[PDB]
């Protein structure tokens, strides 16, 4: 009930703001379907309860929370249990929408995403499509590894709900687990 | 009606503290004056709805917002596409008041500015006048390229809605597309 | 009575996120024990009021509320009262559970602790259990000291209250008052 | 009447804080003072207002509110007027009680202050009060100037009024107006 409210609350100042900006019908329907699709009229916080709680419980809710992703994701069998659960900890939620660019060819990269549901198409510069990736699978790495740019672009045929690490949590549970780090070249040069 | 509640709640604790520190009456009109210009009785968010979304609905929603001073400003012309949108969504939206000093000439300087609406004057350090700018241009940038101080001084002739690039996101996106560094570089010379 | 409140408050909205996730029983119960424990019913601030206080107030409050902690830790007996004040002003409270690995050997560390109230192990990479600590003792400080990785892992017995200093603060302290990094370089060395 | 609710609201839980942790009634006593002295039964922001007004908004309002502090300081008298407005932009307001040790000898300093007013006294590593300093004077700067430490206690013998600024901020305008950084430290070596 309380986290009902709080969504009812959000999409009125939402609906209020997009009049005032006079967006798009197909704009302010996008923004409506995202908000309807990633909430399902509750939002809860879980920013503020992972805060009022232990790194224990954080390790453990993140862990619950996580478990079909970390299953799903062949990169996490036989890892260290202290690795995967760093990786958990720092991971961001993200949901996108159909045809969305999650990232474009030749700019530089902030974050690499693991998907736990939904299909994205690798799209070369040339506008082949490389290839499809769906849950359990992960991209963007690539620029992250070599401080350079994006190789590819890749763009969402389904929703899609990824969780994302940022170069400096990236880089900083490789150097923790430098044996992840090795492993994890490995899929990138054979990203051929 | 949630969003002008926000702004005659706002504008009741202003007057407020403008009572307590008991501003001079010019003062207290200049900061009523600004709000209403501002806000115009309404005071939404857009910073907690970035957040609630998706990196493309966050720049969807900005490459809207900022479309007509996109189309203004001959510097975006012919610009890559992800050039112009890593801009507008790093540029914050700053308001000022006729014969405001956006810059005084001989200060560092954090950020550089895009003109959407209004006339500013740039005052040479010998008081002249070389120039007036308008809807489209830009100022600000010389002392962000030389990382010296500013060259001019910047006064506002009339309310001047501008939108400011920092000096640490001019940096990084310069660096993501050097040609536009260049282009940059060009017109910093050529004033004179 | 306001601190009540903000407690039913907050465990309303917590058993409905562990619905929304659909946490298993026995971790809702975790958690529920936690806030029980932690809180008992109430919820201040102390941030808060910290903030809108002086430094004075801020230092006379932290030494009163740690004064049995500083009074059971051996390390802190003729110690510079202004290295003292710098030590509790900087510390983090945290509680754990009864199982808690706060510690798991081969990690990084970001922090280390000291032990209000609890009983904690110290078990080695082989599983033998070196050692027990309780109040007034300190942990977590060899990995602080060498940069390099936790040597043992420290799992809580009881219900534990600790207070944490980051790396980044442990390195401040220890440099205003070097004399102390002496004192801990020698227990760290006499942790066998 | 709405700054008069926020401030009645704060005391209710201040004192409800300090009932949990028992506080000595002396020490409760002089946290009530605090309160009443610095606020006056009223709580504005202001932080709030700043951040939604122009930088010409802020530079104007601080200016305002520090008006007769900066006629009070010699060391403004003929300054550029950009350095004041700078300076002033990002002092901190400050208040500490009578006995309050501001500055204690021999630790590492983050800020320094400018009196508005109040009196203390500078007490030397032996215990011998050097000087007494009021409105208009300042202090806490030779430890900015040597990157050293504080080379005596500073200890308010009244309620004192006092505005911080920060060695970072301290570094930047010193680096903005270099000027200033030289007349600084020649009052640093007058201070024998
Ligand atoms: N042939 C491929 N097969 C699978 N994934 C790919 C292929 N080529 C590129 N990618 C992914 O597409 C991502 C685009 O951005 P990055 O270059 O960071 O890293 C990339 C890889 O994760
Ligand atoms: N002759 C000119 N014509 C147009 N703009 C100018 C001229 N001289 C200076 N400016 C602008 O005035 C701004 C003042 O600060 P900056 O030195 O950062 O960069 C400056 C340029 O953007
Ligand atoms: N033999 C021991 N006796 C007491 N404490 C220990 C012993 N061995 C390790 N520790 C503690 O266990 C902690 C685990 O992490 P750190 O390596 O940072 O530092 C460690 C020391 O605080
Ligand atoms: N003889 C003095 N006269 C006035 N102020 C002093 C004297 N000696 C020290 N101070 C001030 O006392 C302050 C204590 O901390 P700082 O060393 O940062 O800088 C100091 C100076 O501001």
């Amino acid at each position: 009930d309380s986290s009902s409210r709080q969504y009812r609350e959000k999409l009125k100042q939402v609906e209020e703001y997009m009049q005032y900006r006079k967006l798009p019908s197909h704009l302010r329907n996008k923004i409506l379907d995202y908000y309807e699709y990633r909430y399902r009229g509750k939002m809860f916080d879980e920013r503020h309860i992972f805060r009022e709680v232990s790194e224990s419980i954080r390790q453990d809710v993140a862990n619950y929370n996580c478990r079909d992703l970390v299953a799903s994701v062949p990169f996490f069998v036989g890892a260290d249990s202290n690795f995967v659960t760093r990786v958990v900890t720092l991971l961001e939620f993200e949901v996108f929408q159909p045809a969305d660019y999650v990232i474009q060819e030749g700019t530089f990269g902030d974050r690499m995403f693991f998907i736990q549901q939904g299909i994205v198409d690798i799209i070369m510069s040339d506008g082949v499509i490389a290839t499809s990736l769906s849950d359990g699978s992960y991209f963007g790495e690539i620029c992250l590894l070599t401080r350079e740019r994006r190789v590819a672009s890749v763009k969402c045929e389904t929703y899609c709900t990824l969780f994302s690490l940022s170069v400096q949590h990236f880089n900083q549970v490789l150097d923790e687990f430098p044996a992840m780090r090795k492993t994890m070249e490995e899929i990138a040069v054979r990203r051929l």
